[PDB]
C-alpha cells in the first residue's frame, strides 16, 4: 500500500463486494460499538509500543490503528474528503 | 490538505524548522509519554463521536487522531513507508 488513500479504496471495495473470506467484512458487520472498542484498544497498544518497543513494532501497531480508523469511517459512511477537509 | 501524505510533509517541515508559533513543536518537545496520552485520549473522543455524534463531529475527531498519530511517528522517527509497508 503506497497511500492512505490506496488502503481506503481497498477497504471500501471489501465493504462493497463483501468477500466471504474477509475479516474486514466481519468487522464491519460486528457494528460500530465493537469498532470503537477495537480502535481504543489499539490506541493503547500503540502507546505501549511508543514507550517500550522498537520502531518496527510501533509501525505495526500504528498500521493497525490506521486500519481500524478507516474501517470506522466506512461503517459511518465517511469519505476520505470528509476527514481530509478537516486536516 | 489533499492527503494524509500532505499533512505528514507539513508536520515534518515543522519538526525540521521548529517555527516558534507552532503547537506541533511544543508537542514534539514534550516527548513520547505526553503524545501517547494525547493519542489515547483522542481515540476515546473518536469512540464517543462514533456512538453519539454527527458525521461532521466524527470526521473532526478522526482528523485529530490522525494528527496525533503522525506527530507520534515524527517523534519516534517513523516514515510513511515504515507504516505503509505493514499495511
Amino acid at each position: 500500500v503506497k497511500t492512505f488513500e490506496d488502503l481506503f479504496a481497498e477497504l471500501g471495495d471489501r465493504a462493497r463486494t463483501r468477500p466471504a473470506d474477509s475479516t474486514t467484512v466481519a468487522a464491519l458487520d460486528g457494528g460500530v460499538h465493537a469498532l470503537g472498542k477495537k480502535l481504543l484498544e489499539e490506541a493503547g497498544e500503540v502507546w505501549l509500543a511508543a514507550e517500550h518497543e522498537s520502531n518496527d513494532a510501533l509501525a505495526e501497531e500504528i498500521s493497525q490503528l490506521l486500519y481500524w480508523t478507516q474501517v470506522l469511517m466506512i461503517s459511518r459512511g465517511l469519505s476520505l474528503d470528509d476527514v481530509y477537509r478537516k486536516l
